[PDB]
Order: structure tokens, then C-alpha cells, then sequence
């Protein structure tokens, strides 16, 4: 069974697609080096759609099916409610894609006439029709990237496929607090969505430690939505059948199965048929949710097989991590094989093969790994970083042009205690905020799928309530991370660190300079360019804050909306 089959028609673009980067003046105080950074088009889709389609083929052994039974047995725990319409409008994001039935994701969330109108026809239909495949679009997604290593060697654009405004409102009646609820009760602890970066950081130390002579290693899939199979997306619902259901909630996953999530037709930008989907389509709501069961359940399997022992999992969607236990270097080295020829019969092949890692700081997983600092006390500090090239770059993209979603802002907060956002992100973006009149307004984020609206004045106490107190102290950072910022800053020619702490000083005392809460920023974020240190302690409204459905669960191409309505 073929990933996807093409008919010719090509990917078009909807829109005007930029591809560098503007030699803005906010740019370029940023990052000098602007023809590093690129942003990926429909000119590269054909690229991406040749990584995309293979046929797969897949062996399902014992191991699978007692690790699937028992995945069964807790999904059956639970009892998930039924979304009534409002409530599903009230969860889609405003800038979401408008609808091919006149009405707009603005228009659903007013619950306008004619869109709740077509969405309730749209769930009859699910209803009643348990055969005919719903339609999808396909399009190429603009990210921007850094460019690397080779020649200018860039990667081909990502294909999202979605159906339309109205499903996707359905799929959220339907299936919402499954995918909310379900993947924690199924997996319990592995489940990497239920954690902020100071939890996850937490469960991966301790998990470590917690072991004998610990081996761990990441595991990477080549293209994972791709190698979904068939099969794949009916066990999923297999075990959401195991939910307590609404009779409509159960028909409607029951033909979302069948018409949307199994596949369809791939439908472009013109209206012109480009082909058929037989594998995991990027945006619906079960993606993300379905990604981590799929992957959590073939990772287990492949253990068993591998005879791996005493393993520990974080999955988060397709990026697994398993923590567990050596049996000296070249049996580790034998069992890492077996996981991976286990993986690749169940249709999961490795992206470059894993390696057994023995300190745990040089894991790399959800394009992190844990490092190490201490806080003002001297008492050492853990924490989760990543390479900055891309966010770097993306923030020198939002900078110098209007992005409807800003990635620093969730940056900052989700690496708020790493050197490079505390240097870097925090000044840059807040000497442009305050030269622009502009900390009051609220911009929208993502944390895990789920869109935000944050005013980056209240980025203290959201700082605080995630990450600690210490993640306005931290200090002595490790040698190779703070190699790998440096050597960063190079490549895309960010001035150096030392640079940034000027810059710092200068916005730290023209925010003090403001009193209320932009004082208190200049306080607490940029104390570190300070030797006198003000001192800092629990800010009020750290705890006042609803945090919740912040940490709870992933929702990757799933549309999800949790602020303010």
C-alpha cells in the first residue's frame, strides 16, 4: 500500500510566497548574515513528496499484540464527553482556514448562522454516510530554516493536508477530550505533553538516575506520518472505541475513521485532484494524539523484541526517547540493532540509525537536551536547551515581517532559563517592543500545537510558574553549551554574547524607568546583566495564573485555541 499516489497536478501555493529574508534594519541588528537564513515554498514540495512516497510494508508479531491489549485495558478507564457545538467553535483559532462554504474561522467562533448551521449539517453527515471519503487539501508549509554544512543544502517543504473548516470543527466534538485525556491514561508517565520544560526535565533526570548503569537513546523515524499505515489508524480508534462514548461520538470517530483518517483524496490550492493519501494526514485533530499512541505502542513492542531491559519512555507525538538499562557496551550496541529492525518491521525505519548514549546531557530528543547550570545559590540546576540556529533565525524572520504566529514569544517561555534567550531573545525582542510602544499588546504563541495569547509583560510570572525562580539566576553554564550558542552566533552572524549585555543594561534600566509591570520585567529577566543584583522573590501573580490545558496534551497540526474567548 502506497504512502500516496500522485496524479500530476502540482502542489500550488494559495498566496504570494516570500523565500528570503528582507535586509530589514530590526533584522539585521539581529543576525548579519541574512542569506543563511531561508524560508521553505511549493517550488520545493515535489522534493518533499518523493521523500513522502514509498510503499510499506508491515509484520505485526506477538510482542504487538500484548503491548496493544494492554493499551486497550487503560484506555478503557476512561470516559469521554461529548463537545457540544459552541464549545468546539469557542476552541478554534481565529487565523484558522476559512472554509470552501463561505464562512470563516472568525465566523465559527461568533457562531454565526451559517457556519454553525453547515457545521451541524456536516455532523448529520457523519452520521448517516459511513463510506465516502471526506476531501482534504494539500499544501506546502512555510517554515524558516537556517541553511547547513553542505553547499546551500536546504530542506524541501513540509506537506500539511487538512480537511475542511467544518470537519475540523466536528473532529473537535467528536474526539477532543479524547485526545486530551486518553494518551496520559494510556501511557501514563511516557507521555511527554503532560510535562512543562522543568517536568520534563525532571522525569528524564530521575529516570536516569533511577538506574543501574542507565543507556539511553533517542529514536528517529524517517518521515513518520508517511509510515502510518492503514492499519495503524484502525487500531488507533480500536482503542478510542475502549472509551466511554457518546452513540454519535462513537459513529462520528467511527467515520472519521473511515473518511478522513485512513485517507482520501488530495484535493490543491485550484481545486484540481493531486492524488490519494494512505497515511497519517498532518492536520487533524487525532494527529498528534494518534502519532504518540502509534509510536509509544511500536517503540514498546520493539523493546520486547530487542530484550532491552527495564526500558522508560517519553514519546511526544513521533520523537521518542527510551531511557533504560546496559548490559555492557557491544550488548547495548546489539540491542539498539534489534529495537531498530523491530521498529522497521513494524513500519517505522530509523532516519539515521540510533546510538547508545551513556550521559544523558548528550540525548537529543524534541530537538532538546538536557544540560546542566547552577542558580545564585551555587547549587546545580537542571534545565532543557536546544540548538538556537533555528530559533534564531525564525526571530530574525518575525522581526523584519508580519508572522501570524510569533515563535519567540513561545521561545522564551518554553527555554526561559538558556543562555541564548535570556542574552539574546530577551533584549533583542524587548528593546524593539519598548522602542515600538508596544509590551501591552498581546501576540499569539504555540506551545504544543495549542495557540496562546500572551502579553509579553506577563512574562516574569508565566517564567516563574514553568520554570522556577532560578531561571532568573542561573549562571555558570556548561562549556559545550556554551560553545554551541557561540559557534551559532558566528554561522549566523548574531554579535557575540558579549555584545548582548550592553544591550541589556540599556533596556533593563528603560524598563525599570517604566514602573508597574514592565519594571518588573527589567527586574527579574535581565538580571543577569546586572552585578548588583536586586533581589527576587515570588512574584504575585505568578500563582494567580490559569495555567491550565497549558501542559496537558499535544495537539500538532490539531487546530486547537486554549486563550481567551
Amino acid at each position: 500500500s502506497m504512502s500516496y499516489t500522485w496524479t500530476g497536478a502540482l502542489i500550488t501555493p494559495c498566496a504570494a510566497e516570500e523565500s528570503k529574508l528582507p535586509i530589514n534594519p530590526l533584522s539585521n541588528s539581529l543576525l548579519r548574515h541574512h542569506n543563511m537564513v531561508y524560508a521553505t515554498t511549493s517550488r520545493s514540495a515535489s522534493l518533499r513528496q518523493k521523500k513522502v512516497t514509498f510503499d510499506r510494508l508491515q509484520v505485526l508479531d506477538d510482542h504487538y499484540r500484548d503491548v496493544l491489549k494492554e493499551m486497550k485495558a487503560k484506555a478503557s478507564t476512561v470516559k469521554a464527553k461529548l463537545l457540544s457545538i459552541e464549545e468546539a467553535c469557542k476552541l478554534t483559532p481565529p487565523h484558522s482556514a476559512k472554509s470552501k462554504f463561505g464562512y470563516g474561522a472568525k465566523d465559527v467562533r461568533n457562531l454565526s448562522s451559517r457556519a454553525v448551521n453547515h457545521i451541524r449539517s456536516v455532523w448529520e453527515d457523519l452520521l448517516e454516510d459511513t463510506e465516502t471519503p471526506i476531501d482534504t487539501t494539500i499544501m506546502a508549509k512555510s517554515e524558516v530554516f537556517c541553511v547547513q554544512p553542505e553547499k546551500g543544502g536546504r530542506k524541501p517543504a513540509r506537506l500539511i493536508v487538512f480537511p475542511d473548516l467544518g470537519v475540523r470543527v466536528c473532529e473537535k466534538m467528536a474526539l477532543y477530550d479524547v485526545v486530551s485525556t486518553l494518551p496520559q491514561a494510556v501511557m501514563g508517565s511516557s507521555y511527554g505533553f503532560q510535562y512543562s520544560p522543568k517536568q520534563r526535565v525532571e522525569f528524564l533526570v530521575n529516570t536516569w538516575k533511577s538506574k543501574k548503569c542507565p543507556m539511553g537513546f533517542s529514536y528517529d523515524t524517517r518521515c513518520f506520518d508517511s509510515t502510518v499505515t492503514e492499519s495503524d489508524i484502525r487500531v488507533e480508534e480500536s482503542i478510542y472505541q475502549c472509551c466511554d462514548l457518546a452513540p454519535e461520538a462513537r459513529q462520528a470517530i467511527r467515520s472519521l475513521t473511515e473518511r478522513l483518517y485512513i485517507g482520501g483524496p488530495l484535493t490543491n490550492s485550484k481545486g484540481q485532484n493531486c492524488g490519494y493519501r494512505r497515511c497519517r494526514a498532518s492536520g487533524v485533530l487525532t494527529t498528534s494524539c494518534g502519532n504518540t499512541l502509534t509510536c509509544y505502542l511500536k517503540a514498546t513492542a520493539a523493546c520486547r523484541a530487542a530484550k532491552l531491559q527495564d526500558c522508560t519512555m517519553l514519546v511526544n507525538g513521533d520523537d521518542l526517547v527510551v531511557i533504560c538499562e546496559s548490559a555492557g557496551t557491544q550488548e547495548d550496541a546489539a540491542a539498539l540493532r534489534a529495537f531498530t529492525e523491530a521498529m522497521t518491521r513494524y513500519s517505522a525505519p530509523p532516519g539515521d540509525p540510533p546510538q547508545p548514549e551513556y550521559d544523558l546531557e548528550l540525548i537529543t530528543s524534541c530537538s532538546s537536551n538536557v544540560s546542566v547550570a547552577h542558580d545564585a545559590s551555587g547549587k546545580r540546576v537542571y534545565y532543557l536547551t536546544r540548538d538556537p540556529t533555528t530559533p534564531l533565525a525564525r526571530a530574525a524572520w518575525e522581526t523584519a515581517r508580519h508572522t501570524p504566529i510569533n515563535s519567540w514569544l513561545g521561545n522564551i517561555i518554553m527555554y526561559a532559563p538558556t543562555l541564548w534567550a535570556r542574552m539574546i531573545l530577551m533584549t533583542h525582542f524587548f528593546s524593539i517592543l519598548l522602542a515600538q510602544e508596544q509590551l501591552e499588546k498581546a501576540l499569539d504563541c504555540q506551545i504544543y500545537g495549542a495557540c496562546y495569547s500572551i502579553e509579553p509583560l506577563d512574562l516574569p510570572q508565566i517564567i516563574e510558574r514553568l520554570h522556577g525562580l532560578s531561571a532568573f539566576t542561573l549562571h555558570s553554564y556548561s562549556p559545550g553549551e556554551i560553545n554551541r550558542v557561540a559557534s551559532c552566533l558566528r554561522k549566523l552572524g548574531v554579535p557575540p554574547l558579549r555584545t548582548w549585555r550592553h544591550r541589556a543594561r540599556s533596556v533593563r534600566a528603560k524598563l525599570l524607568s517604566q514602573g508597574g509591570r514592565a519594571a518588573t520585567c527589567g527586574r527579574y529577566l535581565f538580571n543577569w546583566a546586572v552585578r548588583t543584583k536586586l533581589k527576587l522573590t515570588p512574584i504575585p501573580a505568578a500563582s494567580q495564573l490559569d495555567l491550565s490545558g497549558w501542559f496537558v496534551a499535544g495537539y500538532s497540526g490539531g487546530e486547537i485555541y486554549h486563550s481567551l474567548s
